[PDB]
């Protein structure tokens, strides 16, 4: 039911998506005379709002796998349409972190989100920050899809702090997509169950924390 | 009147606000290249700020038994429901900060509030700062109770300076609740009591000078 | 006209701006591992942006003598009142740096915005820094009086911009009442005129310069 | 059709712009002790957004010769006042850059933006970062130009993310106005070049692809 404009606006910002929030940590992960550390996590979060101002009306700025799931299991999105954004939320990310690749001469680990000690941390992390951000996307979405203009701000909010926080035990992910496209161009794949079940158990479980709570 | 998702609504607040406010003034505390000193009081105020749109609507994302104490003396809040948020906010900060304990494992510092220089700086500052706090948290509430997009913008902000200057001379808390959880979590009770009386008289000293001035 | 609740307002604001703006610029360029420099410029400008969310209904959120004074030329605000609020913004700004002086003991620099280098180059930063604040509040002001979510954003990032940039300069200030301030409680009175001569012709030409292109 | 007040709205908002835009980043491209890295990328995103809340509505604040024309381009813009405002951009760029020169004596590289590794990084960069500016720009116009309170945390929000990402490899600009007005002031003209095609190359594609996605 007009998933074309759809995907290619979920594409188009994953891509954007990826290519601006790995290109910061990245090279901020190899000089942080180059790029501050703190300033790699504002631009990461910074980006993810503004996505939702550009396809947010459209698509829904999904750009996460485990968060159109949670919009399938819980605000009746089109199980039929959730195939079509997984796929092009993927393709846009993976893409991104080769043509950075490219763009990024000399550095070569592009935003690896690679646990930090106990890989369990980040699972408790990985979960309690993607429960923190599903939960206020869902207080805050429109249905078509993730709309307007606080709902920009509170998702790119709620990504910001993990940047900050989850990124010393997870690295802060919190989206399927993103961490296996950087990890293609790295070749880092350490702990990649985590960057599945943290984000996939923590949408549904913060998504589900809030149709709990729902009307006052 | 409708109040189990209101205290689902104040825990789950309370707790992912200590979680993620206190989880990164606790790394950050350790190794400054692990979380920046900046970042942990920026993720102090988005945190205030998010959770503000999540359950603002429906508890009023009080997330502070100094505020909600507040609110009940000055803008009609139900007394009989003052013990259950104190209850609600007292569980999810405590439970949080032992959650992190665990999931920053070497770090047992879990981002405690203690007092700098002479306590009654902090004392002078967690009632200045928090005065501050509740000023404003109570020029953006609509009676839903904190609610709505610049709602969120205000409180959050408050709480992102208190982290900055308060961060200095009290650590910056305006939180009972917040307080007694990391307290607890690792030990230090130091100067506990200002950051039970500083927030008591700073909230309501805040509130009452807004009444006064609308 | 009602001046009674509007001038306590413009103290508790003034208060509460200096005690923070001031009480952080102290703290920091006294141990900047105590507090950030980029902390003391984000700190001084939230503060501007919920005293407007606060008052800016009810005083207007003046806060600064050089704006009550280019409202009162520009749009329409009372003389009679003029002095009343003009009175409040030097208070409140005093009673602050000397309440800060005693909670921040070791440091006895209670914020200074002291000229850096040739004091020429603050009086032309202390203008252009402050025709940019005029400027936008006077485009984002209702005449109730600086009112509203966006109010609060348009100035409280312009002085967010001032702490970085005319912070290097001049100490970043736009604020007669906020001079004095420091300078009493610090006994540091250098240039004192500058924050006198830049806010009071910075103000007075940004203002003039959005009542020009006042209409598409 | 009433451009008196537009053009004049124009350049104000450019010499602002640029003023202190590379009056922090210069200042903090000498010493990182008295303006920070990650300050002077947000600095250059907060101008943007008060500006947009100055001038949004009456000129409708591009401030950049490769947006006025992604704007004629696009969404109808009268082509007999894009050389009136390219002239007002090349011109208060210009003139700002020179007016610092002289603020901020000791220090004479007025925050230029030159290219760091391979040219073609940093036009390559100067093209993504650009489409993203210019996709979200046209996501939220409201066409008397870009108006109102989220068109300005978007712009201004793409400005800061590029600063801090395209400035560790482009310099980050995407504007040829702001590249030529800091180069004359302090000679610099190292690949200019992708100044002018980051932009012009850059915000005509971001355009093309939000309307083609233009509706739901």
């Amino acid at each position: 039911p007009h998933l074309l404009k759809k995907v290619v606006s979920e594409v188009v910002a994953t891509f954007l998506l990826v290519f601006m929030t790995c290109g910061a940590a990245g090279i901020s992960g190899s000089d942080l005379s180059r790029i501050s550390q703190l300033g790699q996590s504002i631009a990461g979060g910074l980006i993810v709002t503004v996505m939702i101002y550009a396809v947010g009306h459209i698509s829904g700025a999904h750009m996460n796998p485990a968060v159109t799931l949670a919009f399938a299991v819980f605000r009746h999105f089109p199980w039929i349409q959730v195939p079509f954004y997984w796929a092009a939320q993927f393709t846009g990310a993976i893409c991104a972190s080769f043509v950075l690749k490219a763009v990024i001469h000399p550095v070569d680990v592009i935003g690896t989100t690679t646990p930090v000690g106990p890989h369990w941390h980040s699972l408790v992390v990985e979960v309690i920050v993607t429960f923190n951000m599903m939960f206020v996307t869902l207080a805050v979405a429109t249905d078509t899809r993730a709309v307007g203009e606080l709902a920009g701000l509170a998702v790119g909010s709620a990504v910001c702090i993990t940047s900050i926080f989850a990124g010393a035990i997870s690295g802060g992910s919190m989206n399927p997509a993103r961490t296996l496209g950087p990890a293609l161009a790295s070749n880092k794949f350490d702990g990649l169950w985590i960057y599945f079940l943290g984000p996939v158990m923590g949408t549904l479980s913060g998504a589900w924390t809030y149709t709990f709570i729902r009307f006052e």
